[PDB]
């Protein structure tokens, strides 16, 4: 089950720094249906390079053995597209020194996996989040069967990390958000989020009830 099931009517859809082909704001509002009838549940953004859009949508989402031991490792989402448009790119430049704009992508998972979803009031870089967050999810870090959402340091927006057993029952699509090859280590505009696709993004009811601490 992944995300290329998914996708709904339409041509191919391929990623491209000039964006998504084939795909539309109206195509994902059928996509997004399609999912919610099959039990699955928006959870968030998440940002990467082109091809590793491919693999996520085409392949699945895998782990891929990176930063091994690292108790925060995992499949880093965000219930806001602007925390995660900062990671859509490419990481390394080319030949030329470009480094291409990537895609923004919504990920889904089994509406029975929410349980597992935890917020912490914490920063997670503060030195008491792992211990707090081992509290709320019941075993040490790394996470596993579940995901903590917090903020990445004090005033920031919210990341979502799923641990990578978990990610492994995502789905994934692409966003209709567009990302801009000019503007490659910059903000997201505000104004090119589709409004069509703000009315299908709210989030459950762990990333809004009070984070636990
Ligand atoms: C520099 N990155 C493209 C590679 C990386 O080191 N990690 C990584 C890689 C991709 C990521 N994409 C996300 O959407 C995201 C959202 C909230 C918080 C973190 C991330 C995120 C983090």
């Amino acid at each position: 089950p992944t995300g290329a099931e998914f996708l709904g009517d339409g041509g191919d859809v391929s990623f491209s720094t000039r964006g998504t082909q084939n795909w539309t704001v109206e195509r994902l509002l059928q996509a997004h249906a399609q999912l919610e009838e099959r039990g699955y549940v928006f959870v968030g953004y998440h940002g990467t390079a082109l091809e590793a859009a491919q693999s996520i949508v085409f392949g699945g989402v895998r782990a891929r053995s990176q930063d091994l031991d690292a108790i925060w490792r995992g499949f880093y989402i965000a219930g806001d597209p602007a925390l995660a448009y900062g990671y859509a790119q490419d990481q390394e430049p080319d030949a030329r020194g470009r480094i291409a704009n990537g895609a923004l992508l919504r990920v889904y998972v089994p509406h029975s996996s929410l349980p597992g979803f935890y917020r912490t009031s914490l920063t997670l870089a503060a030195p008491e989040a792992a211990g707090e967050v081992e509290r709320l999810i019941g075993h040490p870090l790394p996470l596993r069967l579940d995901a903590i959402t917090g903020p990445e340091e004090e005033g920031g927006r919210e990341e979502t990390i799923l641990g990578w057993p978990l990610a492994e029952r995502t789905v994934v699509i692409p966003s209709a958000i567009p990302t801009d090859p000019r503007n490659v280590g910059g903000d997201l505009d505000p104004s090119s989020i589709p409004d069509k696709e703000q009315a299908i993004s709210a989030l459950p009811d762990y990333a809004s009830q009070p984070g636990k601490p």
